[PDB]
């Protein structure tokens, strides 16, 4: 996935993914979607080999912040 198929951003990828289409369009509180962590496990594994992530961990903690930009909620 290195030719011209550049993943998007954590956010963006997350909000995507993770948060559908867009359920919300118009929110407010923000958290739309509370997935485990295994989205953003699978997610950070697509955005993983291209992100600046430091480590599995690593891309999470990134990642799960991101994700508080739209609504991609992670829990345990």
């Amino acid at each position: 996935m290195t030719f011209i198929t550049k993943t998007p951003p954590a956010a963006v990828l997350l909000k995507k993914a993770a948060g559908i289409e867009s359920g919300s369009g118009e929110p407010n509180r923000n958290k739309v979607a509370t997935i485990k962590r295994d989205k953003v496990r699978e997610i950070a594994e697509l955005k993983m080999p291209d992100l600046n992530a430091a480590s599995i961990e690593a891309a999470m903690r990134m990642i799960e912040g991101t994700a508080r930009s739209m609504g991609i909620v992670v829990e345990d």
